[PDB]
């Protein structure tokens, strides 16, 4: 493993960072989501507004299932809060130790699926005008100059691009460890 990676999950930055994207995937403020509105999401924006083949969608459904799927969530089941921090626990947990093992995260092999729709070229590397119409769709960040962010945190190539071995390491420390130096991964949008 390149990096020493470790949880720190009683930091209430942590558990805040979470409780904000918990918020907004609650669209609708029930208090609790499914995974059945999680993958609804995840494949409206790759076909309706990513322009992703059917073959490309359905390997992106099945990675944003199994995501969620490792934080405890299930189709038919209705996760309140508390049982989602909880799941996200067993998640970050489960990924940090492929990772120390040099196996494949789930969060790596969503970035897989979703940068091969991304990303024109399909070599596993995205542009900022690319990074602004996916984080734009999904409302992750709704400002560009949030997007902008994204680009000085992360070790860019001397082409200007974005590249999925990059983006994995930062979306590690920023979701699982609360590594410093990926703060402001999405600006301001996610704190
Ligand atoms: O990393 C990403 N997350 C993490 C999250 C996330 C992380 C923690 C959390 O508690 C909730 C959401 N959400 C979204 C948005 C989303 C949510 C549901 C369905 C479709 C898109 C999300 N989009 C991503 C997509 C992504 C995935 C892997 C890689 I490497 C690069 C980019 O961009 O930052």
């Amino acid at each position: 493993a390149n990096s020493k990676l470790t949880s720190d999950f009683d930091n209430p930055r942590w558990i805040g960072r979470h409780k904000h994207m918990f918020n907004f995937l609650d669209v609708n403020h029930n208090g609790k989501i499914s995974l059945d509105e999680m993958v609804y999401k995840a494949s409206d924006i790759v076909i309706n507004n990513l322009g992703a083949t059917p073959e490309q969608a359905k390997r992106h459904k099945d990675a944003v299932e199994a995501f969620f799927g490792g934080a405890g969530m299930k189709y038919g089941v209705e996760t309140d809060w508390p049982a989602y921090i909880e799941g996200w626990k067993k998640l970050a947990t489960d990924e940090l130790e492929k990772y120390a093992k040099n196996e494949p995260t789930l969060i790596r092999i969503w970035g897989d699926a979703l940068f091969d729709i991304v990303d024109k070229d399909q070599n596993g590397a995205i542009t900022l005008d690319e990074w602004k119409a996916y984080t734009k769709a999904a409302g992750i960040i709704q400002s560009s100059e949030d997007c902008e962010e994204t680009f000085r945190v992360c070790d860019i190539d001397e082409s200007g691009q974005l590249d999925v071995d990059e983006m994995t390491r930062q979306h590690l420390g920023f979701w699982y460890t609360m590594d410093p130096a990926c703060e402001k991964l999405y600006g301001g949008a996610v704190p």
